[PDB]
């Protein structure tokens, strides 16, 4: 929409208070002209119709119930676009500003979140098992950084190469909570995840088998549920790069840790520059080798590192 820039101020999910970036002209839009070519926040209004209405609000304060989703889906793609930014400097997904576009309440007691090729869309939950997914800055982290993904490497959905994309979103999914600083830990999902109960999380990196995950190639799943374990088979990547970053033995191998920072800056450089569509772990573990030698030198501790940890997750 065509209007004035302008700041609202809104409650999340979570009930805490932040300020949006809204867009004016007769009613306050959730439309950031801040970031690139914009953040466009819609309204599903409960349908499976995507991608729906772009967000209308009529005094630029957004502390209805039904508002929250969409305060935090349109904040935490924000905050996502200025860590690819300043981080890695990437413009969006695409990196040439594409507009960022996400669909709140979509569907009714929709336990899930997705990038769909075009655009993120977030469920409500069903307020047992999740609460609206946006809520949680994991979440919106790991469906944006699908789109990245989808951009560079292409990782096919399914298989080896679909838990190597799972596990990257899942991976800067995490590095985005630690730059925002937002009660940061190694745990996927915990801020929407069963409300009901505490100290949980959908998925765990420092201990997938917490959760029933492999943490260890020879504990793969092999059937075909789950695309072929997408969220089953990430659990080993997930582990390693935890290993890479904070260090650890796990089944009797060393790796010491060489911080968050290297592990994002190897792991950004493997997926723009050598994942394929096709990559198996096998091949990952050569891309991860080969951007940490390119980025530190062949005799670096960080080259040493990530064998060490993928060794450890029984990768070769
Ligand atoms: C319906 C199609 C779903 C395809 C997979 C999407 S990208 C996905 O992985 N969604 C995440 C949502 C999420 C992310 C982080 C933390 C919590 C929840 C996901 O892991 N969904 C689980 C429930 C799943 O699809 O098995
Ligand atoms: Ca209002
Ligand atoms: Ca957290
Ligand atoms: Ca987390
Ligand atoms: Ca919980
Ligand atoms: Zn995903």
């Amino acid at each position: 929409i065509t209007g004035t820039s302008t700041v609202g101020v809104g409650r999340g999910v979570l009930g805490d208070q932040k300020n949006i970036n809204t867009t004016y002209s007769t009613y306050y839009y959730l439309q950031d002209n801040t970031r690139g070519d914009g953040i466009f926040t819609y309204d599903a209004k409960y349908r499976t119709t995507l991608p729906g209405s772009l967000w209308a609000d009529a005094d630029n304060q957004f502390f209805a119930s039904y508002d929250a989703p969409a305060v935090d889906a349109h904040y935490y793609a924000g905050v996502t676009y200025d860590y690819y930014k300043n981080v890695h400097n990437r413009l969006s997904y695409d990196g040439n500003n594409a507009a960022i576009r996400s669909s709140v309440h979509y569907s009714q007691g929709y336990n899930n979140a997705f990038w769909n090729g075009s655009e993120m869309v977030y469920g409500d939950g069903d307020g047992q098992t999740f609460i609206p997914l946006s809520g949680g800055i994991d979440v919106v982290a790991h469906e944006l950084t699908h789109a990245v993904t989808d951009y560079t490497a292409g990782l096919i959905y399914q298989n080896e190469s679909g838990a190597i994309n799972e596990a990257i979103s899942d991976i800067f999914g995490t590095l985005v909570e630690f730059y925002a600083n937002k009660n940061p830990d190694w745990e996927i999902g915990e801020d929407v995840y069963t409300p009901g109960i505490s100290g949980d999380s959908l998925r765990s990196m420092s201990d997938p088998a917490k959760y029933g995950d492999p943490d260890h190639y020879s504990k793969r799943y092999t059937g075909t549920q789950d695309n072929g374990g997408v969220h089953i088979n990430s659990g080993i990547i997930n582990k390693a790069a935890y290993l890479i970053s904070q260090g650890g033995t796990h089944y009797g191998v060393s790796v010491v840790g060489i911080g968050r920072d290297k592990l994002g800056k190897i792991f950004y450089r493997a997926l723009t520059q050598y994942l394929t569509p096709t990559s198996n772990f096998s091949q990952l573990r050569a891309a991860a080798v080969q951007s940490a030698t390119d980025l530190y030198g062949s005799t670096s501790q960080e080259v040493a590192s990530v064998k060490q940890a993928f060794d450890a997750v029984g990768v070769k």
